[PDB]
Order: structure tokens, then C-alpha cells, then sequence
């Protein structure tokens, strides 16, 4: 619409290497002015939020059946208008010990069948996430929830897990795919640009249509706005579609904000779109 794919890739290498693209992402807000956040910041709340100044908005928040509606999570959905698609996303934090009922919940409420983790649980010293899943073949339970690890499966860049969980008021059953990504460092990038492409165009072979995946690292900001904005790119490149990824972050931020952390975050992004351009033109 604006130019040609060509033409925004030509753009953005040059951008790059001069590089006002780094400082327009640097000038972008991190929150959207005018959208509320209120029940974040309830005092019944604020236990579920692992950052204290990591908190969704009232508009886009994920809601949860009953006196405690409260989940620190976002719908994110990623329109490619030019082509009738929309890829949805439930972005989230890593769970607290005591918000794991409520993590299961929400993969519950919407029978999600794919998680996927862009953390490892801690990190030099750190706690980064609580494991809210057992080591097989031990069970765990979770509001309700019973929870077993099927399958465990590990590559370089990420371990392939197979859950059950299973409503125990009901006997019903339902399968989750939960993929986690132990080689990117909070605030950083991914240890292999190679492994990471590799990985998101495995979730995206997973993807089913108007269905959410569900994304979380530990704030679900950082490490989760690079693998929706890779997404994104993939979805446009393949369709001969331009790509402006300073648009693509603000619109990711419209629906929870701070997405992509670091403009080191947003330079590989960056590249890495370049990369998957130029192989889908070698197809």
C-alpha cells in the first residue's frame, strides 16, 4: 500500500545502517496514552502482578469467571488487513506460585492448545517464572485443574511438552501443546537467530485460525512482543505485503504495553526480517 514490500525492505536496510531506525523505535511510547489501567492496580490485584509497573490495560485485559476476575494478561491480536487474517495472541506474564489456578484457567476458558514460554524459570539467581507444570510423571493440581505431563521432549533452543489437564469437577479432558524456549536471555536476544527461525515457524505450523496462541516470557513483554512482531513479518513477507515494524510494535502496544523492551530487541527483530525476506525471495 505505502510502497512495495521491496521497497520497505530496501527502507529498512538503509534505516538500519545509518540508523534512524533504532532512534524512531526509541521515540515510540511504551504505554498508550488515554487507555486506563485500574483493576491492575486493585489492592486484591496487586499479588498477581509479578512486575509491579508490568500491567494490562482495563480495555484488553483477559477476564476470568467470577469474584476474582483479575489475571495479568492481555488479548493481542495482530490484523493483516490486506488479507482477511487475523492471528490472535494471549500475551502473559510467567505465573506466581499463586496465580497458576489462574493461568489454567484461562487455557481452560478458551481450550488454547498451544502455550508458548520464552523463559527459562530462573536466571543467575533470579526467579523468572514458577514452574506451573509438573516433571513427569508426577501430577499437580491447580484450581480444580489436574495437570500431567505427558511428554518431554528437548532440542538445542527448546523442550517440547505434551499436557493433559483435565477438569476435575467434570472428568473433561483437554490437551495443551507447551513449547519453551530456554536459549534468549531476559532483555536480551535469542542466542541463535538460526534456532529462533526455526522456532517460529514451528508455532506458526501449530497456529489454528481464530484461535489465541498463548505467549508468555516473565514480564510478557520483552521476549514476547520479538516473537509476535517475527510472526507478523512471516505472515506479510509470504504475501508480498510491506513491513514496517515501528508500526507493528505500536500496534502490539495499543494492546498491552512496553511490547519489545530494548531497541538490541528490536535491531534483531529487525535483521531477522531481512534474513526471512530475502530467503522467501530464493523461496
Amino acid at each position: 500500500n505505502a510502497d512495495t514490500l521491496e521497497g520497505s525492505m530496501a527502507q529498512l536496510k538503509k534505516g538500519l545502517e545509518s540508523g534512524t531506525v533504532l532512534i524512531q523505535f526509541e521515540q515510540l511510547y511504551r504505554k498508550k496514552p488515554g487507555l486506563a489501567i485500574t483493576f491492575a492496580k486493585l489492592p486484591q490485584n496487586l499479588d498477581k502482578n509479578r512486575y509491579k509497573d508490568v500491567l494490562p490495560y482495563d480495555t484488553t485485559r483477559v477476564l476470568l469467571q467470577g469474584n476474582e476476575d483479575y489475571i495479568n494478561a492481555s488479548y493481542v491480536n495482530m490484523e493483516i488487513p490486506a488479507a482477511n487474517l487475523v492471528n490472535k495472541y494471549i500475551a502473559t506474564q510467567g505465573p506466581l506460585p499463586h496465580t497458576c489456578a489462574q493461568f489454567w484457567q484461562v487455557v481452560w476458558d478458551q481450550k488454547l492448545s498451544l502455550i508458548v514460554m520464552l523463559t527459562t524459570l530462573t536466571e543467575r539467581g533470579r526467579t523468572k517464572c514458577h514452574q506451573y507444570w509438573p516433571d513427569p510423571p508426577d501430577v499437580m493440581n491447580h484450581g480444580g485443574f489436574h495437570i500431567q505431563c505427558q511428554s518431554e521432549d528437548c532440542t538445542i533452543a527448546y523442550v517440547s511438552r505434551e499436557m493433559l489437564v483435565t477438569n476435575t469437577q467434570t472428568g473433561e479432558e483437554h490437551t495443551v501443546t507447551h513449547l519453551q524456549y530456554v536459549a534468549w536471555p531476559d532483555h536480551g536476544v535469542p542466542d541463535d537467530s538460526s534456532d529462533f527461525l526455526e522456532f517460529v515457524n514451528y508455532v506458526r505450523s501449530l497456529r489454528v485460525d481464530s484461535e489465541p496462541v498463548l505467549v508468555h516470557s516473565s514480564a510478557g513483554i520483552g521476549r514476547t512482543g520479538v516473537l509476535v512482531t517475527m510472526e507478523t513479518a512471516m505472515c506479510l513477507t509470504e504475501r508480498n505485503l510491506p513491513i514496517y515494524p515501528l508500526d507493528i510494535v505500536r500496534k502490539m502496544r495499543d494492546q498491552r504495553a512496553m511490547m519489545v523492551q530494548t531497541s538490541s530487541q528490536y535491531k534483531f527483530v529487525c535483521e531477522a526480517i531481512l534474513r526471512v525476506y530475502e530467503e522467501g525471495l530464493v523461496q
